[PDB]
């Protein structure tokens, strides 16, 4: 199943965010572009679950969480990352699979 | 190959921190403990990639990178996650296998 994205969904928490796997199409197809800004992307999507600041700026947003039946953790997922060069501006954003144990 | 943990080849960087896959089964097995604190857990590995702050801490070391010949962005890695839990004590640590496109 793939939807439009919408804020409101991209937001809606429970242990994590539920909804995104169902607007990750449209985020990355049809609204972002290399060349955006920071705060156009903030702006978009809010506040990332990981950053690397604390030159490439680098930032991850949960997208996806699976859970085995009786674990606290989960086992696998997806992330969507964002890559930033000069003047802040995108310079690539991909999705990233991820699997543990 | 498996090599003991040290510190100057985890710094060692070029592009990536390519000698960090050679000794990740040591810091693991022999190294970390949960209920370390986040003041051991960065002496003794440094800074960490990413981080989630900017009530769960967690923070990401790249472990390894694979790139294709002529590309400049890699397609998989390893990261090792560490979380942590109240009086900012370790709580979980794991090997993370990603992968992209």
């Amino acid at each position: 199943s793939s939807t439009p994205f919408n804020r409101k969904g991209w937001d809606e928490w429970d242990g994590h965010h539920y909804s995104r796997k169902y607007m990750i199409d449209d985020v990355m197809n049809n609204h972002l572009k290399t060349g955006m800004t920071y705060q156009e992307i903030v702006d978009l999507l809010g506040k990332s679950h990981y950053t690397n600041s604390s030159s490439i700026c680098s930032i991850i947003y949960d997208i996806d969480v699976e859970y085995k039946l009786g674990d606290i953790d989960p086992y696998k997922g997806k992330d969507l990352l964002i890559e930033f060069g000069k003047d802040s501006l995108v310079i690539s954003y991909k999705l990233i699979e991820w699997e543990s144990g």
